[PDB]
């Protein structure tokens, strides 16, 4: 049941950022077993580089488009916004590795800003 495990795994991660709790990202991160982050093609090269981008961002959660499960890819669509009032449409790829970490690859288009 991966995909119900990705499901239950993302309610906690958008919460989290809901709140503005980067800290439980990290945990989460770190329980689901992500090694890796590439942002727009720039390397993170563990969740503690991923989180800090994170916090020093001042990164919000907006809204959840949709979510679409593949074997071994979790794909997840939804708009953030950051401290400097930009906002983002996010799309989020995470692929499980052959032994057994995961890649979040993220893509990162500008809405705009006031």
């Amino acid at each position: 049941g991966e995909e119900e495990r990705f499901r239950a795994y993302y309610e906690r991660y958008f919460a989290a950022l809901a709140a503005r709790d980067y800290e439980t990202l990290l945990e989460i991160l770190r329980e689901f077993g992500v090694a890796k982050l590439v942002l727009n093609g720039r390397e993170f090269a563990s969740p503690e580089e991923a989180v800090q981008w994170a916090r020093d961002t001042g990164l919000r959660f907006l809204r959840l488009i949709r979510e679409r499960y593949e074997d071994g890819v979790y794909t997840v669509e939804d708009i953030v916004s950051r401290d400097d009032g930009r906002y983002y449409r996010h799309t989020s790829t995470l692929r499980r590795q052959p032994d057994g970490s995961y890649v979040q690859y993220s893509q990162l288009e500008l809405l705009g800003s006031g």
